[PDB]
């Protein structure tokens, strides 16, 4: 990992970015603040080149579409939580999703949005906004405090608070046994396995594949060919995560490298050539009067 840009937010005493993602434009990262604006920079100059006021709350989450005219944001206590944004031409609001914390787009076809409210997941169509699905059994809650419902690959199957649902039927499938309070898992980009914090396990066969204890309370994200896997741990404006993140080969989860920056992090994430691994990271602690975060650019890569 070497160090190729490092910036902080532009027009601000202090620099409040708090989760990132880069855009279908290569050179450019989106990145959310406390002050609940999106912002479009440049990686390397460090350059903002625009600004829209999404929320009157911290940006916790954000997701680009890969086709460069959808977004989704989720804030922190506002009213919307969450929305999804054009950006053609004018940015815009689309549709707002009012009480999900969290929400996701469908990975095949982005058509969809998966959102999150405590242990329910909603399904909502893009073009109309309509709420398809609630997924919910509360026989089979895991009540898991950092639950965020996400699709699988092929948009069939949903993980939703260590509930596996088939899309199609909106029946589960199978419930994971919990084995931690916070993180409910992802799936795996290969399509066969599901990470559920330190467990992964076989979507065919639900036999424990792996267990991979670096990854206790870890927030997982994929580079974009599924050959590495990113963990950034749980904090035991308060940082979500500690000051290291740790990676793994995607193919036999074997541990490539543990990374100490020596900051808490908000947010990583790969552009999709996997050059890059951009971070949030604060310079101040928790206890500051106003958040001090920067936007480093590691080449991994
Ligand atoms: C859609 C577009 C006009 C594109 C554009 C405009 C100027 C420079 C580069 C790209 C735009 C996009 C965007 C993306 C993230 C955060 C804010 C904005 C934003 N705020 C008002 C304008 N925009
Ligand atoms: C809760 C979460 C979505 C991170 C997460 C944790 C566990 C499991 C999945 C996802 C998140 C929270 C937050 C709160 C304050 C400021 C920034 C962020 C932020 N920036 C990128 C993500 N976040």
């Amino acid at each position: 990992f070497r160090p190729i840009s490092v910036f902080r937010e532009a027009n601000e005493d202090e620099s409040g970015f708090t989760c990132c993602a880069f855009s279908a434009r290569e050179r450019f990262l989106m990145l959310g603040t406390c002050t609940g604006q999106l912002k479009l920079y440049n990686v390397f100059s460090g350059q903002e080149e625009a600004s829209y006021n999404c929320h009157n709350s911290a940006i916790t989450h954000l997701e680009p579409s890969r086709d460069g005219s959808l977004l989704l944001t989720s804030a922190t206590w506002s009213q919307p939580l969450s929305a999804l944004w054009g950006m053609k031409s004018v940015f815009d609001m689309k549709h707002s999703f009012t009480e999900d914390h969290y929400v996701e787009f469908s990975k095949h076809s982005q058509d969809r949005v998966i959102g999150t409210k405590g242990d329910i997941a909603h399904i909502y169509d893009i073009q109309t906004g309509n709420k398809l699905l609630t997924l919910f059994n509360p026989d089979l809650a895991n009540n898991y405090k950092r639950n965020c419902a996400t699709f699988n690959p092929t948009d069939d199957l949903v993980l939703n608070d260590g509930v596996l649902w088939d899309v199609r039927s909106a029946l589960a499938i199978h419930k994971f046994d919990k084995f931690n309070m916070n993180i409910s898992g992802v799936f795996h980009p290969n399509g066969l396995e599901v990470i559920i914090n330190t467990e992964i396990w076989d979507l065919r066969t639900f036999h424990l594949l792996h267990t991979v204890p670096a990854l206790d309370q870890c927030r997982v994200v994929f580079n974009h060919t599924g050959t590495v896997m990113y963990g950034a741990m749980l904090q035991a404006m308060k940082s979500p995560f500690g000051s290291s993140f740790r990676t793994f080969n995607a193919t036999d989860y074997k541990p490539i490298a543990t990374i100490d920056v020596k900051r808490n992090i908000f947010d990583l994430c790969t552009d999709t050539k996997d050059c890059y691994l951009a971070v949030i990271e604060n310079q101040g602690s928790m206890d500051a009067l106003n958040m001090d975060t920067v936007c480093r650019l590691y080449e991994v890569g």
